[PDB]
């Protein structure tokens, strides 16, 4: 029973990292640092067992967490880093389409007007990673701005935020993605007086949120160019290649890229539950996950219930929070596919 395991990992996470004021902890062993977008996914792990179980006890959870992120980010909702705004408003609004508690729609509200500053032409497009680095535009600011414009059309129907979508998609895939696999390199910046792209920095989370981004097109549009996009990129997470060992996603590290495979794993699972996905995609898409979620089970959990970031190898120390929220993830999306 995937949902179970998924039970488990819930009430593990939040027994083990929940701290003052309705926040979650940076690790489990000597730091409570608050870290903005780890908690805000999170957030979005509450919500996977809100859908999953119907259990309201997920709400006031959520709703703690919501109104802690305020008092430790320092009384706001705003930072420095437009990517973090990006993933709490993307969660924000997952609630309030399960929810109607405007609470959370006007924190999303807020962070979208944030957002929408970063936007500039320098590298022709695209949102900027921070406030104040106007020269560099990052997948990890831009994959999740499509998802919160395209959510944000969802529930408003606003014209100008499917607009705002699809212009963003379009610079991404126009200047980040691999023409050759539908992986997605890290950022463009200014480096020596020149336009440079990181294309050594290959990372699940960035294919993550376009293959997220180009499902949801699809779905906004009926434009099958979209879904061909989503496949190819899924496709090669699947195929032996940079982000796979041996069929499993690969190490990634802990802090910040502790989160990255769960996020990729959200959202490969949205695609493979896109009705126009051919049926033959759907199997190898849905068999990756099973796959994946076998050997974090049997390979790399603790016996508690702590996930670390080889899934293939049980953490021999100090858990980040991140890392654990890829694990839980990993299981929701498990659990989601039965
Ligand atoms: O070794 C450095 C980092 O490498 C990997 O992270 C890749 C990303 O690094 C940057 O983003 C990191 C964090 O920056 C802010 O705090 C905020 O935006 C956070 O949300 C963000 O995660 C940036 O260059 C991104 O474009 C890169 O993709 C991981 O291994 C990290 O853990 C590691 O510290
Ligand atoms: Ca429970
Ligand atoms: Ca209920
Ligand atoms: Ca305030």
């Amino acid at each position: 029973d995937w949902g179970e395991v998924a039970e488990n990992l819930q009430e593990q996470t939040y027994n083990i990292y929940l701290t003052s004021n309705g926040t979650f902890r940076q690790d489990n062993e000597g730091n409570e640092n608050f870290n903005y977008w780890w908690n805000a996914h999170m957030l979005d792990v509450l919500i996977d067992g809100y859908e999953r179980t119907g259990d309201e006890s997920y709400l006031p959870k959520m709703k703690s967490l919501l109104e802690g992120i305020e008092v430790r980010n320092g009384n706001k909702y705003e930072n420095v880093f437009i990517n973090n705004m990006e993933w709490l408003g993307i969660a924000c609004l997952r609630t309030y389409k399960l929810t109607n508690d405007q609470q959370y729609k006007e924190v999303a509200d807020l962070l979208w007007e944030e957002t929408k500053q970063g936007w500039s032409d320098v590298h022709g497009g695209g949102i900027a990673w921070k406030t104040d680095t106007p020269n560099s535009k990052n997948a990890c600011s831009n994959g999740p701005a499509a998802i919160f414009a395209l959510y944000l059309y969802e529930i408003d129907q606003d014209e100008e935020d499917l607009e705002w979508a699809k212009k963003i998609y379009h610079w991404l895939k126009d200047t980040l993605v691999d023409p050759e696999s539908g992986l997605v390199w890290d950022n463009i910046d200014y480096h020596d007086g020149e336009a440079i792209i990181n294309r050594d920095w290959i990372f699940t989370y960035n294919v993550g949120t376009y293959i997220g981004a180009a499902n949801l097109l699809h779905q906004a549009t009926g434009e099958g160019m979209y879904l061909d996009d989503a496949i190819k990129s899924a496709s090669s997470v699947v195929a032996p290649g940079e982000l796979t060992t041996g069929g499993v996603l690969k190490n990634e590290g802990q802090g910040d890229g502790g989160l990255f495979k769960g996020i990729l794993v959200r959202y490969f699972t949205q695609l493979a539950l896109n009705p126009d996905l051919p049926d033959g995609k759907r199997n190898e898409f849905e068999e990756f996950v099973l796959f994946n979620a076998e050997t974090l089970y049997h390979n790399g959990l603790t016996s508690a219930g702590l996930a670390g970031p080889n899934w293939n190898d049980e953490p021999s120390g100090r858990v980040d929070l991140s890392t654990q929220l890829s694990g839980v993830m990993l299981m929701e999306a498990k659990a989601l596919l039965e």
